[PDB]
C-alpha cells in the first residue's frame, strides 16, 4: 500500500516521523499487510495554498 | 489532513471500514488534530495496474 | 494547469461534463492561461471509499 | 470534493486566491453540493519539474 | 521512485504490462537507481471523466 | 497521458531532464500515443517526508 498524507505546515519532525509510524501501523493493521510493504509520502501545504470553502484555511 | 491511500482490489467492505477509521485515528493522534478534520480517501488498483521493479503485482 | 477534482459517485454524465468545463473556465480565467492549456482529471470515489472524520460519508 | 490543482510556479498570492475561490464556486455549482464542503489544494511545480512532449516547459 | 500514470481507459492488459515494464526501465536507467526500488501505479480515466480547453477528450 | 513521479530530492537538474525525456518516450511507445501528448510532472519528497515500514527512507 502507498499513502499519500497532505497536511498543513508547521510541524516539528519529531511530530511527522511520528505520524508515519502510527499510520503505517494503522494500514498494516488493517490490511494484514506487512509492515515493510506500507509506503508514506508526506506533502506539506503553505497556509495560503489550501481552501476550505473557497477561502484559505489561513484566515479560517 | 487528508489522506490518500492505494490499496490492490479484493478486500471486503469491512476490512476498507476498518482502515478509514484506524488510519483516521493514528493521523488524528499523531499530529493532535481534530478527528473530524481527517479526510480519508481510498484508491483500489486493479492486480495488473501496480509494478514493483517493473512487474505486475499479480506476479509477483 | 492540471486538475484532480476527486468527487462522490452518483452524478450523471452530463453534471461532469458541466463541471469539466465550468472548472476549466475558472482556472483559464483566475490565471489568465489560454483554455486549451487546462487538463482536468475526474475521479470518483465509492461511497464506501472516502471517510470524514473517521467514518463513511455515506453514514454520515 | 477535493480539488488538486497543479500550476506553474510564478503566480502571486492575489491570483492563487482568486483560482481557489472561482475554482470552489464552479465546483459548487456544477455539482449543486454546499460550498463549505470544497477543499482546494494548490501544488506549484518549479519550470524545470514539468514537462510537455519529452521537454521541459520553460524550454517550450 | 514512485511513478502514477494517467492513460484513458481502453488498452488491453498486455498494453499496460509493457508500459509498466518500458516506464520502469526509464526512471531506473535515468536516475540510476536500483529497478526493484521503482513503484508504478496506473490509473484509468473514463472518456467522460477527462477533460482538454475544457471539452470531453472523448468528444474531441 | 499525465504521469507524476514522486523521486527523493537529491538529483542534478540533468538527470531530471533526463528522467522526464525517457519517461516521455517510454509512455508514448508503449500506448501508441503522440509524443506531445505526454505530460510528466517531478515531485521531489525530502528524505524526512518519505517512510518505508514506518521509518524515515533516510535512517534505513
Amino acid at each position: 500500500p502507498i499513502a499519500q498524507i497532505h497536511i498543513l505546515e508547521g510541524r516539528s519532525d519529531e511530530q511527522k516521523e511520528t505520524l508515519i509510524r502510527e499510520v503505517s501501523e494503522a494500514i498494516s493493521r488493517s490490511l494484514d499487510a506487512p509492515l515493510t510493504s506500507v509506503r508514506v509520502i508526506i506533502t506539506e501545504m503553505a497556509k495560503g495554498h489550501f481552501g476550505i470553502g473557497g477561502e484559505l484555511a489561513s484566515k479560517v
